[PDB]
């Protein structure tokens, strides 16, 4: 059988690294093939739900509209900063490994893996050392509601847009900045048009890979185990790939542009942004009810356990 798999990124990007590894495992261990569609190579979620696609990698930044609980990742300063700790969290969290698959199942998706890509970094037309610096800045967000609220809380004017629109928008001042992991900033050449990088440490770009649930459930026990085994292999490979990635990417950027500036928020400057976080958490709960409170409680507990 041929299994169609779509993701959000380009050749060599983090999602593609995961994809290619997944594909590789399946092909190496079965008679099956995985057909991977990169960005633009085809609404990938719609296409998965209606069964055109078997697998899809979509980030909560988008999925958060359809699956409100997925917005949890956009609560600033909830997630740790340390790669090692984040990795431990993803491996061991019941929120991630037990609860979220339940939540996705409600939408007819079989959540296979959630994984981090990189720490979020702000880019803009100036350094941003304080919420005040955000004032009257149109900052692009991915298209989920909580994420807009986050940026509003930070003092910006959130402008949610599809990825396709971002480079151009920056270039002609439709937007004043955006947020993304460094590897994407680099691979996407965003630094060319948004040269001031600020490390706010407010969170991580994360993503998820899943299967159409009917498809998955429709597979033989053997093929199910294959898929699981492949996801585990891809995860492992991808985690190895991201170690040192941000550091390499930043070097790449510095090599490419003399105009790039890097601002790293100190502990004091961080607390100021952190002051804005609780209001976002409150909104999250108002969006997701008791089910949401339960997830958040587990999330926080999980975090505590790895720290
Ligand atoms: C890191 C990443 N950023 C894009 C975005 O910000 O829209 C996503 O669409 C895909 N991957
Ligand atoms: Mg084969």
């Amino acid at each position: 059988d041929n299994w169609r798999y779509a993701h959000e990124e380009y050749e060599g990007d983090v999602q593609d690294v995961f994809a290619q590894a997944f594909k590789g495992y399946v092909e190496d261990n079965s008679d099956h093939t995985v057909q991977v569609y990169r960005f633009g190579e085809l609404d990938i979620m719609e296409q998965t739900q209606n069964g055109i696609l078997q697998f899809v990698n979509q980030s909560p930044g988008f999925t958060g509209s359809l699956i409100p609980s997925a917005q949890i990742f956009f609560i600033p300063y909830l997630m740790p900063t340390d790669m090692d700790t984040v990795l431990e969290f993803f491996d061991e969290s019941k929120a991630i490994n037990e609860m979220f698959p339940k939540l996705y199942a409600e939408h007819g998706l079989e959540l296979l893996k959630m994984y981090p890509e990189g720490e979020m970094v702000v880019t803009a037309d100036e350094p941003i050392t304080s919420p005040e610096d955000f004032d009257n800045k149109k900052i692009r967000t991915m298209t989920n509601p909580l994420l807009a609220e986050t940026y509003k809380a930070f003092g910006a004017t959130p402008t949610p847009l599809p990825w396709g629109e971002v480079y151009g928008g920056l270039q002609t001042g439709i937007i004043d900045g955006q947020e993304n992991p460094i590897f994407w900033i680099e691979s996407g050449g965003l630094y060319e048009v948004s040269p001031n990088l600020t490390f706010t440490s407010h969170g991580w770009f994360t993503t998820a890979m899943m299967a159409n649930q009917d498809f998955y459930e429709g597979l033989s026990e053997e093929d199910q185990q294959l898929v699981q085994d492949a996801a585990d292999a891809a995860y492992d490979h991808t985690i190895e790939h991201i170690k040192g990635l941000s550091e390499e990417s930043l070097e790449k950027i510095k090599a490419a542009s003399d105009e790039v500036t890097v601002t790293r928020l100190n502990d004091e400057q961080i607390q100021a942004f952190k002051e804005r976080a609780p209001q976002v958490e409150e909104k999250f709960i108002e969006m997701t009810g008791e089910q949401g409170q339960e997830l958040l409680d587990q999330f926080k507990a999980d975090l505590k356990a790895v720290q």
